[PDB]
């Protein structure tokens, strides 16, 4: 089994590194995190913060799913982000992404208890 809140942190954490790294850095994480073994993810966002400034966005500020729940928090403040969408030569097997570093405030649903991120929704 894999918990929600650890499939949270293994799809979106990178606490490693500030920074998207280099042009590499997605091909080689989203492989890494096992983004790639069922098909290519299409698109996925690390987030490279702490994991307690990531977990304290549970109790920032309340906003709207994109599905309409409500249980989505956006950041005070930006983070750093590196965002990984998938090429057109990206051909699974062989999936291949564009790595893009930025720094956005990031909205993640959260659930539990204790009350943590389970679902990374959007970044603005």
């Amino acid at each position: 089994k894999e918990t929600a809140a650890a499939k949270f942190e293994r799809q979106h954490m990178d606490s490693s590194t500030s920074a998207a790294s280099s042009s590499n850095y997605c091909n080689q994480m989203m492989k890494s995190r096992n983004l790639t073994k069922d098909r290519c993810k299409p698109v996925n966002t690390f987030v490279h913060e702490s994991l307690a400034d990531v977990q304290a966005v549970c109790s920032q500020k309340n906003v709207a799913c994109k599905n309409g729940q409500t249980n989505c928090y956006q950041s005070y403040s930006t983070m750093s982000i590196t965002d990984c969408r998938e090429t057109g030569s990206s051909k699974y097997p062989n999936c291949a992404y564009k790595t893009t570093q930025a720094n956005k405030h990031i909205i993640v649903a959260c659930e539990g208890n204790p009350y943590v991120p389970v679902h990374f929704d959007a970044s603005v």
